[PDB]
């Protein structure tokens, strides 16, 4: 449940009025409840109103959220969905987070994607190219080494948890939803429990165990998302052909539009055991200088 997991283990939370918070329409829904986009009142200077994406929650979960609000105002990274507080007057209780242009990292992956149907504000005609997908993965790593930094274990790490807004900017997070939006890329194991399988290391498999460095394998798969324009990793396998080749050692194969240099970063996340597997510092240090080098030595990298 990751934000709960961390609770698990172990308020400055800024409050809005309901008068303060305007709901438009609709973003998505799910069982943990609905996201609206609204337009709020004063929250910050020299704008007056502005756009941001509000979660309604959906018994005793009124301590769960407050908790969660903590939480979440402790995590504020430039690569972390910004959190702005939460509404308690009235029901429904709202989180309060800003809105992010272009959704999902998956969604933005596939309309940029050799497989899209068909203007160009933020990014240029026909598939993204290799520098948009490196400036895109270092972002995800940075949020990543963030939470590592504050020793936070994610459990969900995919392009789904990942929004895009204006000016391409990247930034790890969701509003609860992926279960509902995402349903196949969950093996569901009896009653309520969804495990994100496909991303998951042989230890969360086969022992049930949560770290950083079973976080680091999924980032891995991030990675691999993004060199395939957001295809669903063992596309080809059912959940529990999935299952045996994880548990069974197989790695993904190398994506088209990805060179050997960015697949050893991907490779260094597979590592059967977790010790050996790259620490996410480095694989964001690597992905940093990958992202910002010159286009005389980007285009020697890609070839055909
Ligand atoms: C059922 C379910 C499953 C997964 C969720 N997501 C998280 O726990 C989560 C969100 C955000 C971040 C990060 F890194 F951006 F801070 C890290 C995370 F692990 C949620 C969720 C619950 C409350 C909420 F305000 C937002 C999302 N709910």
């Amino acid at each position: 449940s990751g934000l709960q997991g961390h609770i698990i283990e172990n308020a400055c939370v800024h409050h809005i009025k309901r008068r303060d918070i305007v709901l438009k329409w609709e973003l998505g829904e799910g069982a943990f409840g609905k996201v609206f986009l609204a337009e709020c009142h004063n929250l910050l200077p020299e704008q007056d109103k502005m756009l941001v994406a509000v979660k309604a929650l959906k018994e005793s979960a009124r301590q769960d959220f407050q908790r969660e609000a903590e939480l979440l105002t402790m995590l504020q990274h430039q690569h972390i969905v910004r959190f702005f507080g939460v509404c308690t007057e009235g029901r429904p209780l709202l989180m309060v987070f800003e809105y992010m242009r272009h959704g999902d990292l998956n969604r933005f992956l596939r309309s940029h994607g050799p497989d899209a149907k068909l203007g160009g504000e933020d990014v240029a005609p026909g598939p993204l190219g290799l520098g948009q997908l490196l400036a895109v993965a270092s972002q995800v790593a940075a949020g990543m080494v963030y939470l590592a930094g504050l020793h936070f274990v994610h459990r969900d790490l995919a392009t789904r948890n990942c929004l895009v807004g204006q000016g391409l900017v990247v930034k790890i997070g969701d509003f609860g939803m992926s279960r509902d939006i995402y349903s196949t890329d969950y093996y569901r194991v009896g009653g309520r429990t969804m495990l994100p399988i496909r991303w998951m290391p042989p230890e969360s498999i086969l022992y049930r165990k949560f770290t950083t460095e079973s976080d680091v394998w999924s980032f891995g798969v991030v990675l691999w998302e993004i060199f395939t324009y957001g295809k669903q990793p063992w596309y080809q396998l059912s959940n529990t052909e999935a299952i045996d080749c994880i548990t069974q050692g197989r790695e993904l194969e190398r994506p088209r539009a990805c060179p050997p240099e960015v697949y050893a970063i991907m490779r260094g996340c597979w590592q059967r055991e977790p010790q050996q597997r790259h620490s996410i510092k480095d694989v964001h240090a690597r992905l940093q200088a990958l992202a910002q080098a010159p286009p005389v030595y980007l285009d020697v990298l890609g070839h055909h």
